[PDB]
């Protein structure tokens, strides 16, 4: 024969859990304090409550187990398993529509992609060959990426003297000998100042431009260079000259994974 | 140019969901005709993928011209802000679920334990039907020739059989207690069931899993009642509380020979 | 005290799985037949053996068992957990690994789609005002579809007397002057034969129609409609007039759900 | 015009995993020197979401110009023959993860039925540590300052100590049992045990769980070994054999008072 203190200690409840549901009449304790108060609870009440504070644990209102136990569901072990088991039926289906709603949330991912990246916005623009000087990438290096090197930069962001525009920033896209993917960003300089260490110095050369106005994040950039010379080249008319592409961050750039911000994307044409 | 009914031929669309939409300021024609223009239909084909995801019609009232009703920049993160929270809300229901399915542990032994034996003495009796990969076909099929058995002591009550054959192999017959001397239709077969005292355990549930009552009753419930199991003829006994194979809440009285 | 036969009975196996088991030495009987073969179990091998045929259900190797067994694994309440939390973990990741490839099929099941319906053949045809004679849909009358329609049309394919071309079949989409959406399936006619009972004659009027091959399926109709009045005219560069459109079967059609199957779609322009 | 590295740079390609394409046929240069063409990339891409559904190299080099390599309608009730695939091999997982999930059903019991009770007697002792609307934390401070107790007697031995007020209120301490006298330091409290005849059982898992084995201790447990439950000061025991609040794999004895 138990007490409210140990009870509440093996189930980890307030003691006045127990006397919320002493009030109700759904947990009533075996015996009564006719007068000075002496509530006593049977060791069998344990599990004819354990069930209680495990279909709580389901969301099943209180209120909802108080009328199982009035019609005799609570203390059958066949008639509570067999609700127990359309509450089971109900949460898959409520999986099943949500999971079937998330397979019409990856379908319409694409959706939206494919509307920008076929209403893009693009000019043509030539330029004479520049100099632009930073530190540089490889597409090799173990352990590296696009979010690594301008993460390792942007605080050496200072150094460069003799720049040329202050909020224009480039990332080239050009190549060893070897067909390695050489990357730099860097900055557009006046011609005559000292590199520094340990940044290096690329000359983009004269280049005839097809400018795409990406709107997204860094990682959108290479599924968009994709759309560009798969397939959006052929349908604006102009043809790929082999070269040295990259992109162009501006005033307009708010950050790399801000879906907000655009970069212009400078690809060699004809 | 677009007439108010080809708006709705487009899609799945009624001709009043439009001035639904007019008073509000959802969508409203340009400008008693209204009129309809080229692009204002991308502006309708997005809102299907939200509205086929539940948003408030009152939720992108603000959505579109505040931005995004047309940027389908603002709208691909706002649809993994969503994307967040619907796998997340399946998230809460898996272990739910798995809470469930292990709330459904506690279910064999309250049941199990909540098992008693009754001790029984049975008279020799001569039960007919069919004998034998699956006793679950060898019910299938004998069912609807359950008919074809003449005598019958009590149609409702049907035995399912197990002999224990010295070997041992796999005898099961599936039939009914009938008087004898009546006749056996072909491909049915007599089996004549020896006087013998039984553990009679009532099962709560369904045929795949009597087995677990077997183990139960053969591991520890009859040594806690001093009961000797006995190799014999035990058998599967149903009646009006038996109400399929599969159905939780049918009952089968399991025969179990003792000393 | 048991033997082969009422084990094999309680655990639904053949009575040589046991033999299967008992030379192996993974379920060796507690007693053997020294001489004339008397094999007895005992009761306590029943969980002993129920662990095993409930591991063999998770497809854990019979060999991957008993070695289990001989460190001792199988016969510890606490080893035996940790090793079915790890079995239960590479679960979880194995449909984790394909929970998330299938929200990465269901995104290309939109990157396939706006491949064929941006590159899409069409042409410009102008024809006369014909006659189509067959049986009307109702865009609100209950339990029916385009499905429905020519699920119960097909078979009085030989009724229309008078057809212009019988491997051509019509699917017309105009209104009520309620704007409802009526749709009638039939057969270009000769002008002068009498309309089957109960089939209905439409006039489609003198119109100018860009043609769009539809590759796909009768459901993958409507959305292609969608591509066509909401994008792809203006980039084709033609205007929507208001009239009558529909589709166009053909020899070239090979099923309402064969994907192989081509349907013409012809939309009025100016 | 590209090159062979410009048809690496595009996407994350080796140089080599074209020239294992050529000799294969599987995507050749048409005319060490090579040339490239403008939709001959096309032909790339929708390799790379097969392959990142890994297709072998050899599936695809038949599903080239057989078709569809270019035909996108076959490739799209493919496609969904192996959603179908793949949802199955999941929904495969699922049955055994439920399974599983009901496997893990028996697990309780086997470890509760084999929890025994062996009976102890404790002379009165004291235990300084931190007193107390979650024990948890309790100890995830507690443990820190765990050096600052001087005179302990056993310093790898906590103690849960769950005191019985007569309200009743949750009394609990967390500290180690130390030799009187010492200092007891500030935020820290010294708590006096009376002498008790305890049940004690081992408890093989986990701190949440912990509650199971005290429904089954006051239960039955108790009542099988004839044991009588006495309100007191009941504690939970860690030693070395306790890794965590949160490892199956740890032992934890209970300590419940006895007459």
């Amino acid at each position: 024969m138990l007490t409210i203190g140990q009870l509440a200690r093996i189930f980890e409840i307030s003691t006045k859990t127990l006397r919320h549901y002493d009030a109700i009449g759904l947990f009533v304790p075996a015996r009564t304090g006719s007068d000075n108060g002496y509530r006593y609870y049977q060791p069998e009440q344990i599990e004819q409550l354990s069930r209680i504070l495990a279909l709580r644990r389901l969301d099943v209102p209180l209120e909802a187990i108080d009328r199982l136990k009035r019609d005799g569901a609570l203390d059958d072990p066949q008639r509570l398993r067999h609700f127990l088991q359309r509450h089971q039926h109900t949460l898959r289906e409520e999986i099943s529509a949500r999971q079937r709603l998330l397979a019409e949330l990856d379908r319409t991912l694409a959706t939206l992609a494919h509307w920008r990246i076929r209403n893009m916005h693009a000019r043509i623009v030539e330029r004479p060959a520049f100099s632009v000087v930073g530190m540089e990438y490889f597409g090799s290096a173990p352990g590296d990426t696009i979010g690594q090197l301008w993460e390792r930069f942007i605080p050496r962001e200072h150094e460069i003297a003799g720049k040329h525009d202050p909020e224009v920033s480039y990332g080239i896209c050009a190549q060893q000998p070897n067909g390695e993917f050489h990357y730099v960003a860097g900055f557009e300089v006046q011609e005559g100042w000292p590199v520094p260490e340990g940044m290096v110095r690329f000359q983009v050369p004269a280049q005839k431009y097809a400018v795409f106005t990406h709107k997204g994040t860094a990682p959108q950039i290479a599924e968009s260079f994709q759309a560009i010379y798969s397939h959006l080249l052929a349908e604006r008319g102009l043809e790929p000259k082999a070269g040295v592409d990259f992109e162009y961050y501006d005033q307009r750039f708010r950050g790399p994974l801000d879906p907000n911000s655009q970069v212009d994307l400078y690809i060699p044409i004809y």
